[PDB]
């Protein structure tokens, strides 16, 4: 009805996607891992790599192997069928007061390591 | 992937549906309110009234005007287009210690007042 | 640790609180019910009635009996021990194209019926 | 109030905790990683290592470096202050028809590898 209040639950719009590179005979360099994150992001979202880079905001190849991107929960589910994907999880701040996510910063292909 | 761990969040299967009888031209007796809950439950789920009576587990005509029933989250969304429906919300315990929902208990049309 | 990412769930910042006046012998007028929402909101949030009126954004005495205000999940929990409170729930739009919650609009003490 | 129904979101009692081993100078064997998981689980839960080994049900040192244990959400929060902990997240099935979590199975110290 016009006065219906439907509860739809949590709205998670920042997601962490980790990847499994342990299989390979030859280990990927950090650059190769980040290039893989970008391709996987584009594939799961159904968008160009250029558009996917705009969604991505952080990644790591050290503390963890994965990337973090803005996407809806409905979007995150599409990653479940891609090869190499391990965790698909809402991202959470490592530093609430500054609203900072963990990992290295990612800006359209530019990584800033965060100590 | 074969190792993918997808977070899907909360899945609720106990739902509260409240009703608006303020726009009715004739005031409903308590029994007539319960009859309307049964009809609304049947219409939203696409099942018969006798089948809906099995899903319902509680209701009120005093503290609030609504009923509570077992249904999937997908089924709860079907109530959004029904006339007279106000809140569609996961039900929660009134007494968490005893895992008891609020309102009067409803068992296939037999209702028990609960303090 | 310095790298620890703890998952805690989502928060909600808009809450609907309904109230039970069915127990009342002498029925409250709509104006009296709204006065009770303002007092309850202030009591639950631990703030002045003046501040509570700034946080409330909608209410009803017809479609339902309740009020809606900006507060966190931690804040909403504090209403559980006040008299007359029935449901405490995250509020949701009734009209997403206008980003409107349900009930009448409440603007710092003034109600516009919707 | 006596009639108060406070919305309760869903609870999780299966948690996955991942760990970062890089500060340590000597790279660990898989058994040294599992020993660290047992010790971290005990410290986080505030229980003996013997009890912690009973609470764990899976772990990995390959696909990811982490362990999985039964605990409440309030318990999982205590892991946030432990050294080496990276992600603390609700665990989810990798094979939902069989209700199997990921990682290698862990039964009070006995690991069954699950590639
Ligand atoms: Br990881
Ligand atoms: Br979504
Ligand atoms: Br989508
Ligand atoms: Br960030
Ligand atoms: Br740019
Ligand atoms: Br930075
Ligand atoms: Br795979
Ligand atoms: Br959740
Ligand atoms: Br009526
Ligand atoms: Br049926
Ligand atoms: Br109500
Ligand atoms: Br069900
Ligand atoms: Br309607
Ligand atoms: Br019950
Ligand atoms: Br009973
Ligand atoms: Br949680
Ligand atoms: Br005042
Ligand atoms: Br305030
Ligand atoms: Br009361
Ligand atoms: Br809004
Ligand atoms: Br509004
Ligand atoms: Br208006
Ligand atoms: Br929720
Ligand atoms: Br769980
Ligand atoms: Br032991
Ligand atoms: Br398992």
């Amino acid at each position: 009805g016009a006065m219906t209040v439907l509860f739809e639950g949590c709205d998670y719009n920042h997601w962490l996607i980790t990847m499994d590179f342990s299989k390979e005979e030859t280990p990927k360099s950090p650059e190769e891992m980040v290039a893989a994150y970008e391709e996987t992001c584009a594939q799961g979202l159904g968008i160009s790599v250029e558009e996917a880079k705009q969604r991505m905001y952080a990644c790591s190849t050290t503390t963890y192997q994965g990337f973090q991107a803005i996407m809806t929960e409905q979007e995150s589910e599409k990653f479940k069928d891609l090869p190499g994907v391990v965790f698909i999880l809402p991202d959470s701040y490592i530093d609430p007061q500054n609203k900072e996510y963990g990992g290295d910063k990612y800006e359209n292909g530019v990584i800033t390591h965060r100590p």
